[PDB]
């Protein structure tokens, strides 16, 4: 299987996180006969350097060319100024748009030695292993109309819009992932206020006819906003709205207490996807060998998952993150249990090196 | 200070704690002067029991008559099969729109020997003591146009829709209640996308003015979902948009252990409110003398300071819930530590004890 890689690893820390990932995966497949090829293209600010444009034309040719994407992050005090329209962030944006991906996968699992860092109790958070998936594409940040309105405009309005389309292929890919995992779906709208909902819940009703083993449900925002602190074991597989994702995804961020080591996977209908670290770029902290390539490193495992159907490898670079934190050791941003605060090198070598 | 008090017990335990919570409210406007008069009335299932409607007419008057409404709860099985606007819950939504409330008042405080009872560990929150003001008028539950349209009936939309009217007198209620507390407020928007946010902000910065001594800060809806489990202690004061306050309050709802106790306040511009325990009717236990008297009796409290600036007498009960519960009394529902179960009689008799 010769995978085409196309990494951009973007601003800031974004290349020092990228090289562990990198490291990783050519670990975890060459060994057993499985090609990669790699091909670096700019994105951001990096790329409005060497191209005046955030998201330069080659670009989208390396990546319309390869199998999926590896990305870093963006953004840095050197371009914060510049029209908005040759932003580091834009180039990002119009990657996602160009490349039509409509899914945002958001997985979150505990760790054991994270557990102390944990807002909350032990018990509440130790087995939690979900992921949400939130729609990208409609909803209230692309709904026009959108602006104020006579008279003296003392009325706004801001839309709610959506499609069959994006509503069914969303809720279709949330299907999908939760056949792979523990087969248990929960839709989350609020669907005794919005015809959006309405409609939506209808459209998760529909699909799961041709899902059977998935165990679908269906909870309202505002419960699913408790749920997920009160009891957030219970989910497998979370399937939303743009909003709502937007807003749950945040809370969920911090149940854990991995954040800034959470995993992004950016999906469509087919295979390609674009995997990303959650966190940014941290520009003023870039060179000085305390980012955590954790975050990084799980998304390559994501590839693995849902580009490749490589679950064997996906699995293996995941215990090896378990693993290295089961010893204890973080780069400074994580309260790990017993902690060793290594660099961004040594933490990847110690990753490598449990990977056989 | 003569005030007049329109008592609706309402349903299922309702009329058990709203006993409760009259007998506090006696005793501390007792010993000072302070004349109050208790006009009842009936609500819900009571009133569709002897109307056949869920807020009778004669109610609207007792209300309109009262400087302040003391609500207890409404529901019921007895009712389940009638159509919509001929149950329970319809007389609330109507008395609350009869009456012109547009600002749902939310407060979590934590009490210690509740914490035990929280998802979060205790650090967390031990010092939580905010109030979450949610917009009940506007925002995308109200807007129009709210339908699906051709082609073949697959494009839905939801209208999120405000007047600088209705946005103005929330956030300027907001501030009054900032100013009789911590004189603190959070005007949590999502200003990065949406127009009608970007008018919230604009609003809420230019009424700041009016109360220099209160200090502003703004959050985004989904940054404040993390904030509220990874420190809620930073707030005092929340002000938000309908659908963010409906999902916020939620959230927030858990975090101190004290769901079955939380009170509630609907408020508008002036000094007239509805205060109402969070919890339901609970027909279940019904009569049992199992209910919980504390939801209803820290609601006493809220009206007390909101509707007649009475702050020593509100203090004076809050306080004896608090030593109540320090002592591990409850009904049975909570989860008090070092618990001793009692009757929705004692541990009133316990709270009016701890008064003198």
């Amino acid at each position: 299987m010769k995978m085409k890689l196309a990494v951009l690893p973007g601003d800031g820390i974004g290349p020092e996180v990228m090289d562990a990932a990198i490291r990783v995966l050519k670990t975890v497949l060459d060994n057993d006969g499985h090609e990669a090829v790699f091909e670096n293209a700019l994105i951001g600010g990096a790329a409005i350097d060497e191209a005046g444009t955030p998201l330069p034309e080659e670009t989208l040719d390396i990546c319309r060319r390869s199998d999926a994407i590896l990305l870093g992050a963006v953004g840095g005090p050197k371009w914060d100024h510049n029209p908005a329209s040759l932003r580091p962030e834009k180039g990002l944006l119009g990657l996602r748009k160009e490349m039509g991906l409509f899914a945002n996968l958001r997985p979150v699992k505990a760790y054991a030695t994270l557990l102390n860092a944990s807002p909350l109790k032990r018990e509440r958070v130790e087995n939690v292993d979900l992921v949400i998936v939130r729609e990208l594409t409609g909803g209230l940040y692309f709904g026009r109309p959108s602006e104020r309105r006579g008279p003296g405009e003392n009325e706004v309005v801001d839309t709610l819009a959506y499609t069959r389309e994006e509503i069914e292929r969303i809720i279709e890919k949330a299907f999908q992932l939760a056949q792979i995992r523990r087969k248990k779906l929960a839709s989350v709208d609020k669907a005794n206020v919005l015809e959006s909902s309405r409609m939506w819940r209808e459209i998760a009703e529909e699909t799961a006819k041709k899902y059977p083993d998935v165990e679908l449900s269906h909870m309202l925002v505002d419960s699913t906003s408790m749920q997920l602190i009160a009891n957030p074991g219970q989910f497998d597989v979370i399937v939303t709205e743009n909003m709502f994702g937007d807003i749950l995804s945040d809370e969920a961020s911090v149940i854990t207490g991995s954040l800034g080591m959470l995993p992004s996977a950016s999906l469509r209908s087919d295979r390609f996807g674009m995997y990303e670290p959650v966190h940014g770029s941290a520009p003023d902290i870039a060179g000085q060998g305390k980012a955590n390539p954790l975050g990084t490193v799980l998304s390559a495992a994501l590839m693995l998952r849902y580009s490749f159907g490589l679950e064997k490898e996906a699995a293996a670079i995941e215990k090896a993150v378990d693993d290295v934190l089961q010893d204890g050791y973080c780069t400074g941003d994580l309260q790990v249990a017993n902690g060793k605060v290594v660099s961004t090198i040594e933490l990847t070598d110690r990753l490598i090196e449990k990977l056989n």
